[PDB]
């Protein structure tokens, strides 16, 4: 029942706050906050100051040290009337970190106290202008028990400290950069601290401090290393240096999201900090690197230039995601990064864009802004930034970055400001391109071709449309950069030209329908279309199998080779799902299996690329091939396809598995790539002849000298239901039960198991010694993984998965609505399923709609879903 807010309602605030002096008298049960703000009236003389506040106990209100009588509290607010044009506001209020189970505001993480203020959490700390176009200079004094909280941290530099009576002490911090309150942070606790330094290119020496729970210093150096790598890369690639003297990171165990870019004092979920080779996989290492980079990158794209309002979230997030992908891609394998980001787009983001929650990357309407930290705003947002990069090229794109910062450094900006900077600096016209900000849904691009041997011309007829979405009945054509390459019979690229002039290979597809003609095409080409996934679109082209296997062999970009393989598999995934619905077993032409045999035996192919080709689309990517999802058929077909390839390629699989053995473990990209290939081979081998598979898998688990290899073996034992499974699963538990992060991997394998009794096991794990409903990571690794990553069990025909999720959400709605709203997502996809499943999913949603004290977070999603 809160009301929707609308982007078109934006208005400049009636009051600004320029400076705020905060004091916290910290205690888990009762913290007392004193906030002295210097305010200035911009609006009308008679306009009251309206402060946001949630669950605060107001103690006093003074204006220039006069106790104020002209105020009132209303729902979510303190409204203060009859004010001068400039004045000092002082508010004292109380809060209770220990009661804060939602983990928004000031809360408790184990024995630590920490904050999360984005999007609107600072209002849970004191009454404030909790909107990101109000930027203020903060000073923060923190008073606490010295033994319990020996480290008292906030943004910026320490400027004062003292000791008090009765075992208390205090520290005061000042951050010279004006900031919106969402970037405020405070941490209090007892930590081990890893300290290091980075010297910027101009010579600024930056102290780096990573704070971790006592005992975890053995797991901190990789995050420190990645922080230095991120700082170096931002200098080399974007020309950006860190702007303060200290960079602090705190790893906390209780955190709803991944991490948070609070200026000078980032707060991280420990999953994105803590690694050592026996606890963390290669993928953990690269996610640490990604996320460390991402928060660092926000220092410019988010902090030095922030968001005018929350509808502009993608201005920081699309651009910072783009930056983290570029970082990862530059340091590591660009092809593997691009592949993975495309898998995410097509299999997860396209599903959101086809859901009741569909929105443009710059939303128009929001009820609960924490619901809009989405695949769309992030991943599609980054694809839009990448399109700009495609249209401008690197040099002009960097000119646009520089112009963006020159204009907006020190302020809150809009998506439109950013696009204008890019357009003005490059002289590329982005007026049509802007529609990508305002239109939801995934465009479908249909391509037909014609080769004319009399004129040696090749013609592409390209059409686009975006189907209506629930949020938008009106859709219009976009400016779609559509990259192509044309290949002759020997696999060489044909120069693109027309009328004697070269033609850019990025075509501008701007109309509902258009034709493009290329001259001097001396041989009928095989096209590579939408190269490097040049726009976030569904491609419709009538490929032959042979065109696709030809691209798998000859395409110049590794991405195109993988993508061609995906298009080849899509045909046969669809075929086999229809078969499955008719009771018929898997059918695959011999020449398809041969294409994958060729990948395995090709000596020149990068193993990173080979590994991706040999990784089948996930059940989520497979679901996107279909209008109506049959999750049981998809799961069974994926397995049958794995078993068919395991049998047909058994000898080649074992040979490549053995050839990529590595005795040394290194977190190095060539090594990672070999190991990904070897483990991609193991997945198939696990589905071969049982006794061979069992031996191979058990052996890898017991001989692994690193968690990447041990987990790959354990996961294969679960997936193929091998005899060794229960023993290996018990061993892992017995060894790792005290380590939450490591047990998350195990809860995911339990939740995603193909066993017939998976729900009964998942329910039993609610009582496991390593599980707790108080920890978001545990919740997501057991309950989220079941609902979101085991659609076949979640969607069991008896409706048991939906009932289970309802029960869990009934708890989480009151305990932690943000995590609840993450976990409801699979139920809101009901219209993609068959009538009988829809009926049960609607019944489940209607039960949740009637919960007493329904959170705004759930209410928004439930009302869209039931419409
Ligand atoms: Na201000
Ligand atoms: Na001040
Ligand atoms: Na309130
Ligand atoms: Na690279
Ligand atoms: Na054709
Ligand atoms: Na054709
Ligand atoms: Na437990
Ligand atoms: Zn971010």
């Amino acid at each position: 029942q809160p009301q929707a807010k609308y982007r078109h309602d934006y208005r400049a605030p009636d009051y600004q706050i320029t400076d705020i002096d905060l004091t916290f008298d910290l205690d888990a049960q009762k913290t007392v906050v004193t906030a002295v703000s210097q305010a200035v009236r911009h609006g009308a003389s008679d306009a009251p100051l309206r402060l946001n506040g949630e669950d605060l106990k107001l103690v006093s209100v003074h204006i220039n040290d006069e106790p104020w009588t002209a105020w009132k509290e209303e729902e979510g607010a303190l409204v203060i009337s009859n004010l001068p044009e400039r004045f000092t506001l002082k508010i004292i209020n109380e809060i209770s970190p220990a009661a804060n189970t939602a983990l928004e505001g000031l809360y408790q993480s184990g024995d630590a106290l920490c904050t999360q203020c984005e999007a609107e959490g600072f209002r849970h700390i004191t009454y404030y202008l909790d909107r990101p176009d109000v930027l203020a200079r903060f000073t923060t004094k923190i008073i606490a028990d010295k033994i319990k909280y020996p480290f008292l941290l906030s943004n910026g530099n320490r400027v004062a400290q003292g000791e008090l009576e009765n075992g208390r002490h205090w520290v005061q911090w000042q951050d010279p950069f004006p900031k919106p309150c969402y970037l405020f942070a405070l941490v209090a606790g007892d930590f081990d601290v890893l300290r290091d330094t980075f010297t910027t290119r101009s010579g600024r020496e930056v102290a780096l401090e990573l704070y971790v729970d006592r005992g975890n210093l053995d797991r901190a150096p990789w995050a420190m290393t990645s922080l230095k790598n991120s700082m170096k890369w931002d200098e080399e690639r974007f020309g950006l240096e860190y702007d303060l003297d200290i960079y602090m990171i705190v790893a906390v165990d209780f955190f709803n999201a991944g991490a948070m870019e609070n200026k000078g004092l980032n707060i991280f979920n420990s999953k994105y900090v803590l690694a050592r080779t026996d606890t963390a996989t290669d993928k953990d290492y690269l996610d640490i690197e990604r996320v460390i980079g991402h928060e660092y990158f926000h220092n410019w794209t988010g902090n030095r230039v922030t968001c005018r309002d929350w509808f502009q979230l993608s201005l920081k997030e699309g651009l910072t995601v783009f930056r983290d992908q570029e970082f990862s891609s530059d340091l590591g394998s660009r092809a593997v990064n691009r592949i993975n980001n495309v898998r995410t787009m097509r299999g997860l983001q396209f599903a959101e864009d086809a859901s009741p929650m569909a929105h443009p990357i710059r939303p128009d309407m929001v009820i609960e802004m924490n619901n809009f930290y989405t695949l769309t705003v992030y991943e599609k947002g980054a694809e839009v930034i990448r399109m700009i990069h495609t249209l401008l090229g690197e040099e002009n794109f960097q000119k646009g970055m520089q112009l963006y910062f020159e204009r907006h450094d020190g302020s809150a900006a809009t998506c439109d400001d950013f696009v204008q900077a890019m357009e003005d600096a490059s002289n590329v016209d982005l007026s049509h391109f802007r529609r990508w900000y305002s239109q939801s849904g995934t465009p479908i691009v249909t391509v037909k071709d014609d080769y004319n041997p009399e004129t040696e011309q090749y013609t592409l007829t390209i059409s686009q449309r975006t189907p209506a979405t629930p949020d938008q009945a009106e859709k219009q054509p976009l400016h779609i950069p559509f990259a192509i390459e044309l290949y002759d019979n020997e696999g060489k690229v044909i120069p693109l030209q027309k009328g004697g002039h070269p033609v850019n290979s990025v075509l501008n597809v701007t109309q509902a329908e258009q034709t493009f003609v290329f001259d001097n095409v001396y041989f009928q080409p095989v096209p590579a279309l939408l190269c490097e996934f040049s726009a976030p679109v569904k491609l419709e082209y009538k490929w032959s199998d042979q065109q696709l296997t030809f691209l798998m062999r000859h395409a110049r970009n590794d991405f195109s080779r993988w993508d061609a393989a995906q298009s080849l598999l899509a045909t046969y995934i669809k075929l086999n799902v229809a078969r499955h619905q008719q009771g018929q077993p898997l059918s695959l032409p011999v020449h398809v299996a041969d294409a994958f045999r060729a990948v395995l035996l090709d000596e020149k192919i990068d193993p990173a690329l080979a590994a991706e080709i040999l990784t089948l689309p996930s059940v989520n990517e497979m679901a996107e091939l279909f209008d109506i999802i049959d999750p049981i058929a998809i799961a069974e077909v994926r397995e049958a396809l794995t078993r068919t390839l395991a049998t047909e390629l058994a000898d080649e699989l074992l040979a490549i598995y053995n050839a990529n053995y590595q005795s040394e473990y290194r977190v190095e990209h060539e090594d990672i790539a070999k190991r990904t290939l070897r483990n991609a081979c193991l997945r198939f081998l696990a589905f071969g002849e049982t006794h061979l598979a069992d031996v191979l898998v058990s052996k890898q688990f017991h001989e692994a000298n690193n968690m990447t290899d041990a987990l790959a073996a354990l996961s294969a034992a679960v997936a193929a239901q091998l005899p060794c499974r229960d023993a290996l699963m018990q061993e892992y538990d017995d060894k790792w039960h005290q380590n939450g992060l490591v047990m998350d991997k195990w809860f995911i394998l339990q939740a995603t198991s193909p066993a017939a009794n998976v729900l009964e096991t998942v329910r039993g794990l609610l009582q496991h010694r390593s599980f707790t409903m108080s920890n978001p990571n545990r919740i997501r690794s057991l309950i989220g993984a079941f609902a979101g990553s085991n659609p076949a069990a979640f969607h069991a025909e008896d409706g048991s998965g939906y009932l289970f999720l309802v029960e869990m959400l009934t708890d989480l709605n009151s305990r932690n609505p943000q995590v609840a709203s993450r976990l409801i997502e699979p139920l809101i996809r009901l219209k993609r399923y068959d009538a009988k499943r829809q009926e049960k999913m609607r019944a489940a949603l209607e039960q949740l709609k009637g919960l007493e004290n329904l959170s705004g977070d759930l209410y928004e999603k439930i009302t869209k879903a039931l419409a």
